[PDB]
């Protein structure tokens, strides 16, 4: 089997993707952040704290007939921006783009941090990390991908974000018209839970690549391209103006300037992230200091190539019994 579901900007910004997902019998449409740096499938249901839903689609097990509880498991998630839900959990049918799974582990927020409150367009996650990152207790649940993955034509997904513009993600098949010249793949260690992998380097603009070992995590979770201070810094410099603002929380620089492309290395291969994708616009509704889509990792203890960089090419995320990761230019 296959699935394949259009994935769809929640601002001008691009600050993340929603998917349509079906959940339950009938259908509960609800629209999903697909995050390859988590691993739990969790909703906006009947069960949230009403003053914590603020126009979000909620899941109501009680109305599908395929609901089901699973008796005595919880489960409470945090993620690296501070944010954090927690509640129950069901069993019921899901399905993305065609595929369906029965039986997924659906977890129903009882309890959702301000941040998920305050994103009216965002009703749940679909994680798309390793199993073992699962928060179910006492009994850890699957992911979609992982249940869905013996029936898939190949165990494989694919993500192809759009910058300002709607993508796709696919299931089971690699779309060969949807990318240009050939996918290089590079080896993932799963250690950590991640898609964890080692970009071979970086180019600023027109400048020479740098071979140097970049080890991060695929997330599509993640907004932004965090990387080691060093590279960072070695982009910013490029850009009049530009200066990281500890008030800000980054590198900002002058809505007035034209960016410099980033390029990063897969394997002998390399990706050009073009400057317009760097630019996240003014800090504040109106400032003329605008925040770049390029930020420092130290202190997050992990290198992340988010939307911005996964935005700029194809990639495959192959969960074969030995996983890999594959990227080509679109």
């Amino acid at each position: 089997s296959t699935g394949s579901a259009t994935t769809t900007p929640i601002d001008s910004l691009d600050d993340a993707y929603i998917t349509p997902v079906q959940i339950g019998t009938p259908a509960q449409t609800l629209n999903l952040d697909f995050d390859t740096g988590s691993s739990d499938l969790w909703v906006f249901s009947s069960e949230t704290t009403a003053s914590e839903v603020d126009g979000q689609t909620i899941y109501t097990p009680s109305k599908s007939t395929t609901a089901k509880l699973l008796s005595g498991a919880t489960w409470s998630i945090s993620y690296g921006d501070g944010s954090s839900s927690s509640g129950d959990v069901y069993t019921d049918t899901v399905s993305v783009g065609g595929l369906t799974v029965t039986g997924q582990a659906v977890e129903s927020a009882k309890k959702v941090s301000s941040s998920f409150t305050e994103d009216s367009t965002i009703d749940g996650l679909l994680g798309l990390a390793f199993s073992t990152l699962n928060t179910v207790s006492p009994t850890q649940q699957k992911t979609f991908f992982d249940n869905a993955k013996a029936s898939l034509d190949s165990p494989v997904f694919t993500a192809d974000l759009g910058y300002h513009a709607p993508g796709t993600y696919n299931f089971g098949f690699i779309d060969t018209t949807a990318y240009t010249g050939s996918i290089t793949y590079t080896a993932v260690s799963t250690k950590q839970g991640f898609w964890e992998w080692t970009s071979t380097g970086y180019a600023v603009g027109s400048g020479t690549f740098k071979s140097t070992s970049i080890d991060g995590i695929a997330d599509t979770g993640t907004t932004l391209l965090y990387l080691p201070a060093t590279v960072v810094s070695a982009y910013w410099a490029q850009v009049s103006g530009a200066k990281s603002s500890s008030s800000v929380g980054g590198y900002v620089f002058p809505c007035s300037a034209t960016l410099p492309s980033f390029t990063f290395g897969v394997g002998s291969a390399r990706i050009v992230i073009p400057g317009d994708y760097i630019d996240f616009g003014p800090i504040s509704t109106g400032s003329s200091s605008c925040f770049g889509g390029i930020q420092s990792s130290a202190g997050i203890g992990i290198n992340i190539f988010g939307d911005v960089a996964l935005k700029a090419a194809f990639v495959v995320f192959n969960g074969a019994t030995t996983p890999t990761l594959g990227f080509a230019s679109k």
